[PDB]
């Protein structure tokens, strides 16, 4: 009698300290499944829930290398709380300092090794590129390690990883759609992604997002996807997460060929997101391969309907925030993109990457970076593009010949910042929409307007309008100066207005006969020295476009 | 004597399958209701809850037409994973093409009507506004339906709808408070609009949020609110939302009179949330009806205390995104507003359309709008607003002659992007507080700050400096030359300085005898031509300000 | 046999009102615990959880005033719902009007004097700094109250609280790690702050952050932080955070010596959050003390090392939101720091105030602040900092001489707005990587182009580039028009071009004999008055350098 009671009124729930498999568990469990003592599994011990719509409640750690496999979990489950932790204790790197200061030396990086779970990571072949005779250097025990504790969700529909947590830990999405890891509870990453949906196999993925949380470590990258599209829809990407010193990058859309299909992505979101101190890229948003690229694109559009680069992807790309890589911030590629509100900070390679064509960037910050002079500008764009607002240099000062942004087919407006001009390649740059303007000037006796054409010198001014103090500070008298460049020297010739507070205008005149092709309109006339005479002539145009010959000045 | 035992150390959940109604389950519960079976309800179903703090935990769908009312949950309640599911297949249109192409032609989407539950809306009145002549074309079984299945809270406190999702669903809070909606799980809307928070009756809403989540689709608007008001504390709005391819709007304020009282509401936030390809409005932030108003406001502030458009609305509306609207980005209305932070992309209507006054506009950009030229203008403003910082234009093209701004009242400051400046209109633009300032131009053998003014002309401009190349590159020459317009022919009239590297000033003279009127300064003198004797002479205005003409240059 | 099974197979949660004491509940807890009736607790009662993983599930209140302690709860505990409750309902005070106006008056706050739990703060000793002659018009009754209910979380590791609210409410992490407190529910604070991790004794505190949610009230600041060190991983902070009307500040990092050791904070990441309201600061995020500072810093860095307000505090600052500030909107010191994307609106003091050194400040919005004029500016930089891009003025006017940015060793870049020139002081200002310009002008019959040198008149300008309408609108023809100040009169002296459309140019000229030191370079003329002769003459500098004296136009 109270049986029946009890069987209605009470939540169900049990728990794995009272089972001898975790199979035995999913298979008895009808709604919650309590993980209450640490559970050691093997590589690629599957878990078959029986399409049932469970609520795993994580309060102990799941121990092992290699891959734990939950399989046909029901739409709605929920798995929370879960910790995954290797066995293996690996070599790692420490490529960083006390101070925070990246170590680029190999030498320096390989005395970093030590035995850990965490703070650092295991060597992969991408550390052989990223710190030059590294390879020769590292001991062969610290070569090749391959130690993740993966929580792998295999081909399931709608269920979501809540404040996920571990050591050496990856979280696996293969072949799932509608799935999300949310609040990730800082997870120390290992050799894998730290989370990963891979949908190579299938359909493309969709509804598969990371939001919220952050993570930290790992030898490759954060957050990543394979042949996932998000719809017109948008269904899909990271919203509201942090990247915390990625061995690779902190967000990374897959380029090129893995197996037989292709690893792109298309129609994500990638907003309101923060990637810190990775050792390649903060943002990775590439498809196609840039180093000897595939020839073709199994599984995807061929090279004859969308060239290299410029596949319409279509993100939604908004307010993102990087600082501290060791490699490139902001990287992508593609046609017809729209990307806004992007910041930058403190990266040793260029700041931003953009691989990009028919693509539209507004309000742009790109603030100290290439700071190792790692590549040849501090943003790139290789195609035809316009930028909206870019905020170029913070503190720093650049020692060599580096370009600032080099951006040669591009048309840009609304630069601030002290960009050193000569810095400056793109293929327009205009401010069509000022209003009245005011140049205030502190620190010097002058104001300046500058001009400056590139295609005459990208290093010096080919004229100014000055306004220069005459006497001191409160005398209420300055000169005005308009001049032009000539032999290389700026400001080489010039007329003044109120010199000395003359309150007269002080005209350059041509210093010796004036050849007749020195003057320009008709209606005008040029000034010319004849020193036999001691006399100022005049060339002049008359109104009807003839020349004629004036005395202007005499003794 | 276990019983006694294990009525105190279990937790109370009743499931929905163990009763034959939803309101005995409701009666029932005490703590957890687990909802573990699919409930056909019928529309009107009411279940009391008996002032009872529930978790209600859903596994399955509620299905039906209509509404499923919930009253009286105590404060504190959540309701958790709720799918609605409606029992009728309605007939939806598709206007948007396989390269997410908006539809415009009547026809065109009319073709693409099918029966599902999403993929689409259901059409409604708006739509014959929104498509021209499809009133005429849409079959009567596609026109009048009437199909969502909505959960609505009623009257209560303290409630909120977590990981809500569903087909052809809707979530209403009526007559409640404190309530949110969060992590909505993309629900695919039906008829009605996806969240609603109506407040008609009692007293005005408070404390009521949308937070986080996304919708899909919809007939209406993504998200609304009907007599709201945050108080000073901003105690309610919508924040971390996303919404796609609302039939009406993403985000949306009521306005004016429904039913016998107000709709409008005070005081909410409106921050960090995107709309994409509604296909009304991005947000729609106004509380007064622009066309055909009412002449009253009952329940509200009188027109003779705030005028049309000039309500104290006092809305926090802050990093906010819109792109894809068919029709507008961003609008609202009010009076002593400040706004920040807004990005509008690609919309077919204006970008932002603000009858608005003493109100200040904050960084904003506004990309590619009014493509389709369906108003006036990208951005509209009609009252005595500031404007600081304002990007326009991507990479899209205007071939007609529609404004890019027309903010006839507006001071503005800080534009950035390739404008046609003949497509600005405001009261004043200025940049009072630029440094010293170089011109760099690229693409061309010149560098040129123009001047313009509007009153004169909006589309030549009316003086120039120049700086141009002398010979080719690397020549380290040039010339500058300052130009006025004439007979509107833009730099008809110029000085020159070191044309053709001769290091002298061409200076223009009156091209016949001049009139004592055209000299304006004293100690001035204004050079023109003598035909009668091949002599330039000099109109003189004498230190004392007395006219005297002298020969200057002679044969 | 049953037993057994049931044991098995149910969800273990034990309730509060089963138990005599909330200890007796603890002691008893193995998984969930249920808070189903309202506990009156004594302050300083303590709770020991023997070190249990538990899922403790607030549905009703705690009541008492001062703390509540918890102690002992294992890694993963968490605590849903908490509702603290003063039993005392003290005196506050509401420093604001029905029309959401600050009181500034002394009598005025103390007319406002009523008993809640709510609806305003009870005066501290602040409030006799921030309402000068508060103290002594204060009734006894109302100075010196200590009402506030306390959850205080002792010396636990991962710990979270989420969703918690209350009346006279505190929240208190004391020697805490990892733990977090989400998505408060608007609770209404007390005499101390609301949302505190402290870690004094034992180690500095990481892991600690406040994500989500909101606070109202209270009569110190909303959330703060002493010695908490994120560490390079910045690993703490405040995200997603609003704060309204707290009695001190919005978000705190404390400053200076606290008992014998520092209370200062790095390493932490302020991002995406918003304060509005606050009696005295949005952020402060300073950690020396400004007003007689201590001469060491015990448990921290001595002087000698880093001088005051020089620390390296490296916190991650990005995308926050203040506005309706009595006091200062964002303030911080520090040495080293990037900052981005701060916008601030509508405070009665300083925007901003930047006790920083070798800093980067990109994209600052500084929108209608020091509207009091409490403080000398705007926004204030004491050390040798970056500005790039800086938006200044919303629709407020300023009355008196106060600056609008002193930032007197700073370099800017990209000021945006109708700031009044005189009021910025910089050590440079430029922009150095414009486009090709147009100035456009808007109801002025000419556009300008101004020159303004602050060394000679921070008030007047030096020089100009005008162009004039000549006739009236539509007429295609202006004037363009050269100045130089003289005797402090701008404009003074000029050389026009088609004034009157002439076609010709107006040259100023020396109205008395030419001193020899008025003419400036090799191969000019100076145009100058013989008024004996009717005649003008020309100083010519040659081409050698040498002086002579010709005559220039003749009767
Ligand atoms: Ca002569």
């Amino acid at each position: 009698q109270y049986s029946i009671e009890a069987d209605k009124k009470f939540k169900y729930s049990l728990k794995l300290s009272d089972y001898p498999t975790l199979q035995d568990a999913a298979s008895a469990a009808v709604d919650g499944l309590l993980i209450d003592r640490d559970y050691n599994f093997y590589g690629g011990e599957t878990v078959d829930f029986g399409g049932k719509v469970l609520t795993i409640e994580c309060k102990a750690k799941f121990i092992g290398d290699g891959n734990l496999i939950f399989t046909k979990l029901g739409k709605g489950s929920r798995i929370a709380g879960v910790f995954m932790e290797s066995t293996t204790t690996p070599w790692v790197i420490k490529p960083w300092t006390d101070d925070n200061q990246w170590l680029t030396d190999a030498a320096a990086v390989v005395a970093t090794l030590k035995q850990s779970k965490t703070d650092g990571y295991q060597p992969t072949v991408s550390d052989y590129v990223k710190f030059p005779g590294i390879e020769t250097l590292l001991p062969p025990n610290a070569k090749g390690q391959n130690i993740t504790s993966t929580l792998e969700i295999r081909e399931c529909i709608g269920v979501e990883v809540h404040r996920a947590s571990g050591l050496m830990a990856g979280f696996l999405f293969r072949g799932c759609h509608f799935c999300k890891m949310v609040d990730a509870n800082n997870p120390s990453g290992g050799k894998d992604g730290i989370i990963t949906f891979e949908n190579l196999s299938g359909d493309w993925g969709k509804g598969n997002y990371v939001i919220g949380g952050r993570t930290s470590y790992g030898s490759v990258s954060s957050a990543q996807f394979l042949r996932n599209n998000g719809g017109f829809e948008r269904d899909g990407g990271v919203i509201g997460f942090t990247s915390y010193r990625a061995g690779e990058s902190g967000v990374k859309t897959w380029q090129g060929t893995v197996g037989s299909t292709t690893s792109r992505n298309y129609n994500l979101q990638f907003r309101d997101s923060v990637v810190i101190y990775p050792v390649w890229d903060g943002f990775d948003l590439g498809a196609d391969t840039d180093m000897n690229p595939e020839l073709d694109r199994p599984g995807d559009y061929p090279i004859t309907q969308y060239p290299l680069h410029q596949l319409p992807l279509n993100h939604l790309i908004d307010n993102l925030l990087v600082r501290g890589a060791l490699g490139v911030g902001f990287g992508m590629d593609g046609k017809g993109m729209y990307v806004s509100n992007i910041t930058v900070e403190d990266c040793a390679g260029s700041g931003a990457y953009l691989l990009t064509h028919e693509s539209v960037f507004t309000n742009i910050a790109i603030i100290d970076t290439n700071t190792k002079d790692f590549q040849a500008n501090q943003i790139y764009i290789s195609g035809a593009c316009r930028v909206n607002g870019l905020r170029l240099i913070g503190i720093r000062s650049t020692d060599g010949q580096s370009l600032t942004i080099d951006a040669p087919n591009s048309t840009v407006s609304g630069i601030t910042g002290m960009v050193d001009p000569s810095r400056i390649n793109v293929a327009n740059l205009a401010e069509e929409g000022l209003g009245n303007i005011r140049a205030n000037s502190f620190g010097y006796d002058s104001a300046a307007i500058k001009l400056r054409i590139h295609k005459l010198s990208k290093t010096l001014d080919s004229g100014a309008l000055y306004s220069h103090i005459n006497g001191g500070a409160g005398s209420g008298s300055a000169y005005t100066q308009l001049t032009a460049i000539s032999g290389s020297t700026p400001d080489a010739v010039s007329l003044k207005v109120n010199h000395k507070d003359c309150r007269g205008a002080e005209i350059p005149f041509v210093p010796d006969i004036a050849s007749d092709d020195f003057i320009k309109d008709s209606s005008c006339f040029l000034p010319y020295w004849e020193n036999n005479s001691t006399s100022l002539k005049a060339l002049v145009k008359k109104p009807n476009g003839e020349l004629v010959r004036l005395t202007l000045a005499t003794l």
